[PDB]
């Protein structure tokens, strides 16, 4: 029921929240990696492993090979695996239970994918935008 209002900087997040795998995915490829670099191999990534029963299943060195663009393409193929077996065999709460998500992705989360926003307090740039926009304008939109 909870729809995270369109701001004027159109963080990723925006568009995946439908989907909190995807969304989640988005804060890993993202996490520390520049988003003009990270977002195309993201999307390249998702058109080929849409879902987190397909990336659980993946095999690792198929997916290091796409995630070359990045750097450390071995690891980062290996957690997203992870995760995404995690978060679909897991028993959890908040993501920040399951591998490979932190802070930048629980709170992306949290603000995006359930409707605790005023709870959180962001320590990534794009994500403290968007938050303090949301406070700014919650009261002229019609939210919490």
């Amino acid at each position: 029921k909870w729809t995270p209002p369109r701001s004027p900087f159109n963080l990723v997040q925006e568009i995946l929240f439908h989907d909190p795998w995807k969304l989640l995915i988005a804060t890993i490829f993202l996490n520390r990696t520049s988003g003009k670099m990270a977002i195309p191999v993201l999307w390249e990534f998702l058109e080929k492993y849409p879902s987190a029963e397909v990336a659980r299943a993946a095999d690792w060195r198929d997916v290091s090979e796409l995630l070359k663009p990045l750097g450390l393409y071995d690891l980062r193929a290996k957690t997203i695996i992870k995760f995404s077996d995690e978060y679909l065999t897991k028993q959890w709460r908040y993501p920040i239970e399951l591998h490979g998500i932190g802070k930048y992705g629980n709170d992306s989360y949290r603000i995006f994918c359930v409707n605790e926003w005023k709870q959180v307090h962001p320590e990534d740039h794009k994500l403290n935008k968007y938050h303090d926009w949301l406070w700014e304008n919650h009261e002229k939109l019609s939210l919490s």
